[PDB]
This record gives structure tokens, C-alpha cells and sequence, in this order.
């Protein structure tokens, strides 16, 4: 259900509360990351990590083999693109079996890696993510984060752009005013249509929501509006993903909606967010990571912890409305997984003209 990336839900949640501006994350690469480094940790560690997930190192193994199972099942124009990887320095001697869970359920590796010329490190991983991303993201890694004394390089990085179950006409695409946070006005083009979707109004969340399918219903866009009474950061705290996946079973609606386009692309470094969400003990000297990695007697620990998300949306696809959506203003956008009920990417849309966050 939605429980299994409640992590990655309240990192995105905590990132929103401490900046402005345009914010997008996956929840689904943030929770892969822990459960995955889950599946090489002890001790306190092991705890920090069990206690952050609410799940078992098992239980997260067999829930993401089949998220992952049922991603690779699609044969379909929606692109998902994801690149898990976890770059381990050649100073350690990598673990098996951590690499068989890794390759066998969580769709990642474990990869030795030279840090020692820090340039030629970070060009082959940023390289071999844009191989994984149809060259989307292709410089998350820095070489001024990377030296000698690295130890541990983790990467999650996702790209998505859909094919709607039926296309928006570009004809139809007008400029319009999109109006930011505090009164500034900016021409952006608005998708148009008018078409029967899952909508409604959420109540305890003052907020109108549409439900976007994409083709062959594999993938939703769930746009979430708030109303005049409320701003997108109220309704984002109050919004759960139990809320969410209701959302799915909203009766079908004759709804007029305009859309902008838009482009997200963030690179996270994720050590401050997981520092102050209970598990900064994989960053110490004190990581209990051992069944990872090792070197003699001793643990790596995470050195860098990189996150990346790029999600696009266009027209593409393949007598008054009971319902007007007009997204020209701040809106929150989640894209769900409907086949394993979890949201994919969360983004807080401030201002879609730009494509950074």
C-alpha cells in the first residue's frame, strides 16, 4: 500500500517545511535507498533504519522485488527510468549476498570505485546514471565530493514522462497568468480539456482534486489544488497517502481543466534531511554497515547520499462542468503507481516556468 514508502513521504515533508520555491522528490527512490542499506546493517544502526521504515529487512525486500517486478512488466510509451546504485570504495571488499538482494529485489548494485582520482569517479557515475535516465540527470555527482577517503557513494535518480490515456490538443494549449505565492503574475502555457476524471473535493484537506490516467491506467497524475481558503503548504502537511489512495475511487466527474506544462528537475543531497530524521547514524564512524562492506574488522559508512527526480508533463497522449480546475496557482502534483498504490513522485509546483527546484 502506500505504508511501504511513508519515509520517503515524510523526507519530502520535512524538505517542504524548510524551503520555498519549486520542491520534487521520489518517495520511492528515498525509501530504496534505506531499505536497501537495511539489508547490510546491524546493531543500532540496523535499528535506526528498521524504526524509520516500519519494515523488517525482509519485508522491505519482498515489497520492493515487486514494485520493481511490476515496473519492469510494462510495455508501454510511459518512461520511467530509474538508476539505483550504491559505489563502493576498492578499500573495502564488497559483500555477495548484499549484492544479490541488491540486483535480485531492489533494482541496484553494489559497484567497487577508484575515489582516489575524484574527477574520473564522478564522470563515470554521473555518466552511468545518464545511461540509466535516457541521459536526463547527468551531473549529480561533484568531484569536490569525492576523494581518497570516500567510502560510499549512493545514488537513486528517476525520470518520468507519461503518455496520457487520452491526449490534451495542442491547439488547445493557451498562455495564460499562473499566479505565484505573494501576488507576482507569469505567462505559462495551460493545457486544456474537458473530459470525465476522477475528482472531487477533498474536505479535510480544502483542496479539489482530479485523478490523470496515463496509458493503460499504469501510472496517475493525482493534481491537488488547494482552495481559496488554503495554501499549498497547509494542504501538504495535512495530506496523507491514505488520503491519497482514495483519491483512485473518486466517482468519475465532467470536469474542465486547464493544466500547465511543466518540467521538475532537483538534485537532493539527502545527509541534512536524513540527519534529522532518525537514522544519522549511517554517516558516522560508528555506521554498522558491515554486511555491505568491509576492510579488516571495519564498516564503511555512507560518504554522500544523492538523490535526483525529473518529471515532465506535456499534451502527448494516445452544459456547465460539475466540476472547473484551473491550476493558476500553486499546486501540489503526485504521481501514483496504481498498480502497487504508492506515489512514485511528490512535487510542490510553486512556479511551473521553472524547470529547477
Amino acid at each position: 500500500g502506500p505504508a511501504s514508502t511513508s519515509f520517503g513521504v515524510n523526507v519530502f515533508k520535512q524538505m517542504a517545511t524548510e524551503q520555498s520555491g519549486n520542491l520534487a522528490a521520489s518517495p520511492f527512490s528515498i525509501t530504496i535507498l534505506l531499505a536497501m542499506l537495511q539489508q547490510g546493517a546491524a546493531g543500532n544502526t540496523l535499528d535506526e533504519i528498521t524504526r524509520a521504515l516500519q519494515m523488517t529487512p525482509e519485508k522491505s525486500a519482498e515489497i520492493f522485488k515487486k514494485v520493481n517486478e511490476e515496473i519492469q512488466k510494462r510495455n508501454s510509451r510511459n518512461i520511467l527510468k530509474t538508476a539505483n546504485n550504491v559505489f563502493l570504495s576498492e578499500n573495502f571488499n564488497l559483500n555477495p549476498q548484499f549484492k544479490r538482494i541488491a540486483v535480485n529485489n531492489f533494482d541496484s548494485d553494489l559497484t567497487p570505485t577508484y575515489f582516489g582520482k575524484p574527477a574520473l569517479a564522478a564522470q563515470n557515475i554521473n555518466s552511468w546514471i545518464a545511461s540509466k535516465t535516457n541521459d536526463k540527470i547527468d551531473k549529480l555527482v561533484s568531484p569536490d565530493d569525492l576523494s581518497g577517503n570516500t567510502q560510499m557513494v549512493m545514488v537513486n535518480a528517476v525520470y518520468f514522462k507519461g503518455l496520457w490515456e487520452i491526449p490534451f490538443r495542442e491547439q488547445a494549449t493557451q498562455k495564460r497568468n499562473f499566479t505565484l505565492n505573494g501576488g507576482e503574475k507569469k505567462v505559462a502555457s495551460f493545457m486544456q480539456t474537458r473530459r470525465y476524471f476522477k475528482a472531487g473535493t477533498h474536505k479535510p484537506a480544502m483542496a479539489k482534486v482530479v485523478v490523470l490516467p496515463f496509458e493503460y491506467n499504469e501510472y496517475s497524475l493525482i493534481v491537488v489544488l488547494p482552495l481559496k481558503s488554503s495554501n499549498v503548504d497547509a494542504l501538504l502537511s495535512s495530506l496523507s497517502m491514505e488520503d491519497v489512495a482514495s483519491f483512485l475511487d473518486l466517482p468519475p466527474k465532467d470536469v474542465a481543466l486547464e493544466l500547465p506544462k511543466f518540467s521538475i528537475k532537483a538534485d537532493i543531497n539527502l545527509e541534512p534531511v536524513l540527519n534529522k530524521m532518525g537514522v544519522s547514524s549511517i554517516f558516522t564512524q560508528q555506521a554498522e554497515l558491515y554486511n555491505l562492506g568491509s576492510h579488516g574488522s571495519l564498516s564503511p559508512q555512507v560518504s554522500s547520499a544523492l538523490h535526483s527526480a525529473v518529471l515532465t508533463i506535456d499534451e502527448r497522449g494516445g452544459d456547465e462542468p460539475s466540476l472547473y480546475f484551473r491550476a493558476n496557482k500553486p499546486f501540489l502534483a503526485i504521481l501514483w503507481d496504481n498498480r502497487s498504490s504508492i506515489p512514485l513522485f511528490m512535487a510542490r509546483i510553486m512556479d511551473p516556468t521553472l524547470e529547477h527546484a
